[PDB]
């Protein structure tokens, strides 16, 4: 895979 991208809080 490419361009995986998550932001959590």
């Amino acid at each position: 895979f490419r361009n995986w991208q998550a932001y959590m809080q």
